[PDB]
């Protein structure tokens, strides 16, 4: 087969969590992209027909973690039917620079990481799909949160919500929101609840006061 290129224990979150390398790969049948995440010669998780599968694929920041990047993917099915849960991996900027290097993707006086996003978003593009990185014109944001007990990030992007990343990860799509409500509103904080077309009501709780403009507007973007 042909590989485009690969990167070497990744930290993978979801759908499982464990230390594993990632291939990116051409299917030899019709050309179709792959991507496998593999402990030793082990496939441990792989995406076939990419351009088919996922549904949705993103680079996202990581709280208070500049050095460090999400990638994150849904996918439609896996091989086996091993897992459902959403692909979130971090990537360490630097050392994901360095493999590039290494791999002769880039020149060894490349010191910004955007280049690697940048390879990576065009090499989805040359394969069929869309890698977005709305972080770096629509002004995307994110911040703390809880669903109940567990605390998460909930990432407002521009056709998405997310929700991470304990199980199970939650994404929504922005045109399928109906209404916002608020409630539990104090001096520091304010719930806010979600419905959706189908008539789903999604509570997100404790979120900062200083949270509302945005969120408000975003809701009410045409
Ligand atoms: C080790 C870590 O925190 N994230 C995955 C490391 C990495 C980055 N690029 C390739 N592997
Ligand atoms: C809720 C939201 O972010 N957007 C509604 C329409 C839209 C599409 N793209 C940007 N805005």
């Amino acid at each position: 087969t042909n590989t485009i290129f690969k990167l070497e224990g990744v930290s993978v979150l979801s759908p499982l969590r464990k230390k594993l390398d990632l291939v990116f790969y051409l299917s030899n049948v019709d050309g179709s992209p792959v991507i496998t995440l593999l402990k030793g010669n082990d496939r441990e998780l792989s995406i076939y027909q990419l351009n088919k599968n996922i549904k949705m694929a993103s680079f996202l920041p990581v709280p208070e973690k500049p050095n460090l990047i999400y990638l994150f993917m849904t996918y439609t099915s896996c091989e086996d039917n091993k897992f459902s849960e959403p692909v979130v991996m971090t990537l360490n900027k630097e050392n994901t620079l360095n493999q590039f290097k290494k791999l002769g993707l880039l020149d060894s006086n490349v010191t910004d990481f955007e280049k690697c996003v940048e390879y990576i978003r065009k090499q989805a593009i040359l394969t069929g799909f869309k890698i977005s990185n709305p972080f770096v014109k629509i002004n995307s944001f994110h911040l703390q949160c809880h669903r109940g007990t567990k605390e998460g990030t909930l990432y407002f992007l521009p056709d998405h919500i997310i929700f991470g990343f304990k199980k199970p990860i939650l994404l929504l799509d922005a045109s399928d929101i109906e209404s916002i409500t608020y409630s539990s509103i104090t001096r520091l904080t304010f719930n806010a609840s979600l419905v959706t077309k189908d008539g789903e009501k999604y509570e997100f709780s404790m979120i900062d006061q200083t949270e509302y403009a945005k969120i408000d507007d975003y809701v009410k973007r045409k």
